């Protein structure tokens, strides 16, 4: 794939036009993906304008999703990325993982540089998942994973 | 606890201070949370201005680096949280946390209503935890895992 | 309810043309919550893009407003939250609601601390209402009540 | 009183120094509003800096927090409003309320004017209080109570 | 009245159209307002989205103005009030204004705070008119008053 | 006068300590002007940073007020205007003169425009004074007249 | 000319029709304010939507432009000023003009507080010019007059 | 000149000393300039840290000056140059400025793209003057002289 | 070229159908600019609205893209450049560009006086490229040159 | 190296007593790098706080700039990274690297994504070089070469 986009727009407003379609036929992001080979994660944020899809896994959950043949290929092109309207979320779901940041921020950066050292984990190198596990004490949990390659920062 | 804060900027200019007796004493996050019972994530984030330790675990983290006892207090104190100095990141490590939340933000808060429902994942009732493990490909790798509690939405 | 909205303006655009039917129709938030079973700030919040209808409540709701069958779907979505325009609001009756929290935010925080310990009170376990009452020196009052669950931040 | 101040940071400085010498006093608010006659919201806002003390309830509070005489006069002067550090907070337990105002900010307005009319509820005619409750289904709950007044907008 | 909009872009658009039949029909403001029994600043911030017109009224500047059905009813809901594009005004005409608040706006605090005390004066209970007068030295000049009630701050 | 300032925290920083001798002395504003021959707006002003005084008076009120000499000599320089913190007031006395501009600001600019032509009114030859007068129906009122020429913008 | 606008995306939306019609015609900005006795910095600015034309000259540059009637109306509507998106020039010769300011602004404001006094170079009785000439060393150059009065600050 | 500055702060804290002891020797900036052999405009605009100056000038003005070593070293800095508090000045002399941006800012674009082709006028090959002149209606005019050179944008 | 644009929206629009275009065709920015005899990294701009191609490549490159005529033209046209939706990007791809500003900023300012003197590197007298080359460890890596004339600030 | 920072004031702070220091001892930052191995603009970055020097470079660097033992100490800290004021440079020499990104930051995805794929090129994995070059025109060329990995994105 050598085709990309520079304006989140289209494949936003594509991804309002699949929900709409999802929401009608009842579907899940689950069974969308179910066939393609591929994480539910990395499925999901192509609808959602944050991947893109392969032509064999993009025809696929166009069927499914009763999109036109144009649809089926801005979901192949590689996305100008970021799911937030403006910089900080709004919405209280999206707004925790926010949160998360703003208390553990330099947590987390202390805690890398102390085990791996100068240098970053890659947001590209990269994979999440999301598991729903019981709560001892009452109630559900989710377990989310954040799985990145640390690239050291070395003197040149 | 019943004490709080309201100007973070007293207990990151702690912050700084620990950091630097650190520096000079050779020390790590890990070793100076070792005996607290206490996890180094939550340890960590103390030290940082972003958690209240308990009395035990403040006089032994302040033995470790040799603070004062207004330091000590105030490692007990309720914190005003807010790690980032203006909204968005400009270090290249904890910007990489907030780039995951620009691609990937709207995957979890639909993953999220998809297996749990409406509502929130917790960053409350929540636990964080770094973890370094060998990248099978070559490398290292971080997992970073999140571990929140469901709190639905539902109707009044 | 699994589906779930990203963009705010398919809500926010549908509220619109509820506000519009709702006029030609001379008809009260209090009258259209009627028969739902839900508090009117829940069934006014919905149609304002904020929560999700049931599926019963939306068919309602919907035949009350003359609402198309896409719009009764939209209703029953799980909302992309964040109904002010751009942070801070500029309409005087709801910037008097963010001047609360400029005023007493830090009393709230602090008189949170005190009573309950570290942690929040939640803005998800949570219900509010607005109650009209006499004012003794003349005139009417307007008492809102804010209602939420104490959630702690401990140690682990 | 006929003094004011145009700087909060005079106002704020004096609040953190209230606040360490309430901490090594192991102080309450609720404690050091008491003999005042004045509300525990109203005093705690004022140590904060967003209301003026009577000469009297400052002299009081000077004396149980062992202030000095410049401290005692501050206390006394018209404040520069405002305790968000910038516009939007970042500490958790602030940023609640600020999400409760995304949330119901709209069904907030729309209920006002439904039920007084064209206006505002008065964020000056106006007291708060907060109250710790049971939560019937276990644990604790905040009832948070804002009871200002309706100023009408009315044609001239 | 008991409608209200929560989104200024209707009310917004509405106000472009009434400038365009204005200047198409050769009308000043005065002349619109003439026979409502309104001040011209009431019913021109009416016409421009700021305030809500009586049904009268809104029947008369209508027949003026050649304007539909759903626009005069759009003139009688209560506004989403806020006239500026983005916080501070671009335009040289309105900037002036907010140029007075910048060099006058704390000693407006400090003489209110003055000669009435703690508070503020309303918004709300408000009139505005604009006066053309001969300048003495040449030329003309504006007297703009604003009258606003006191509203106390005071202990509870 | 030739002098200038660049940097407003100097004059303000001067403000804070003038306000300090000014509430331990029990003074008001309108006596520290009295005997100076300038108008109550301007003295304050000028003593909060936005204007400069001519030499005979900066002598007068800083021989009431107690100020060096180089206080007096910063009292005289052309400040670096602007009294604002960031923008927006936070205070709510301050903030609802913004608010009358939120509200009517395009009211103004329609109004000037009809009254005058295209120009502005000046905020340079321009005066503002604060009157306090009897609410008819109970209570006090503030009249606030802004007075400035009509400039106007002309073809060349 | 008492008529006014109040959303500038009107007049941009003309000046972007301008601008594809002169294209199309091969037509220069001088050529078009030729027979207008007007300079042409400000019949651009017009066209541009930053003036407003006279009648004569508005119905010239409209048969010179092939425009409309109710476009030759709107170029004579006193605009919404403000020619930037937002607040700061992303184009590379629009933004030289605001890095002069960043680089000059406080020395052009130290130098006519010394030449002229207290006050400001006007705005408005103000007029603009861009002459090209040869630059001696080779090339050519642009010498940009701005010619304002000077309005004084004077106490009253 | 090799050395370099990247902190303003460092500069601008010298301008404002320099500022003061020029008050106090009653001294102009055409004083200061006065046998530099360099342009007022460029000498003033070193002193406010927006230039460097050459050693010769900068030991010239620092014995005009009574400024110590460090202080003449630091005039021969280059700047990190910026001379506006936060992007948009509050000032009413320099906004006066960034006003003549917002109306002619697109007017500047368009005729130097006729005049001139493709590119820019240079903000680097750039000098400016300030000239006092009659107005010949009555009291002065300034006029100031933008002249930078034609840098042409090329295909390559 | 003297034509030029003011509003970004009408390019950026254009360079959407051109990246559809594109897609459908299987065509790359290489093949696109070959034949034109422009360097690829100043066509690609063209296209997406930041350079203006000179008429025969403009003629070119839409007989390849299937473009209609008024699309030929405005891809002729000076544009109003920033490529950039709110002036940092979301996009990973772009965002490294700007994380190296944030690293490295400082660095090309100190090495350029260093190298050159005061001064800038023009963005404008300006060419750059971009390489895919081998990595000596395993892998591709970029090699993108900026290539700017040094343009000095000397006194005057 | 297992320490860092995490408030980037600590090492500007230091960068500016650095400079000063570098200034007085008429050093350039090509000698300071001298005999330590590395590279002008490593060693130079972490001089401004961008980078960590290793413990002999740290000892050789600070030796040359007669820096104290608590200084030599955090030139080897891990930096909390960014050296831009506030998000887009004020400094013409700065900004000009930012205008690139603007012109041609679409143009940089486009064809990293044509040449290489989906995915970035790092700014980690990363090193840049400044190269003075003679203009065959006449004048001297900046080289500055960006030499990133290509890091893709694959589905999973």
């Amino acid at each position: 794939m050598i085709q990309s986009q520079i304006n989140r727009n289209i494949r936003l407003d594509l991804a309002d036009a699949i929900l709409l379609s999802k929401a009608k036929k009842d579907l899940s992001f689950a069974e969308i993906a179910d066939g393609t080979g591929l994480a539910e994660a990395f499925v999901t944020a192509a609808l959602l304008g944050q991947q893109a899809l392969p032509a064999d896994a993009a025809r696929l959950v166009g069927a499914k999703l009763d999109l036109d043949e144009d649809s089926i290929l801005l979901l192949q092109m590689i996305p100008l990325r970021g799911c937030i309207d403006d910089r900080i979320p709004t919405d209280p779901t999206m707004y925790r993982f926010y949160e998360m940041l703003q208390v553990y921020g330099t947590t987390l950066k202390a805690l890398v540089h102390e085990k791996f050292g100068d240098g970053i984990i890659s947001a590209i190198n990269f994979k999440l998942d999301v598991k729903k596990v019981a709560d001892p004490e009452g109630g559900e949990r989710a377990v989310i994973t954040l799985d990145g390659k640390y690239l050291p920062t070395k003197p040149f």
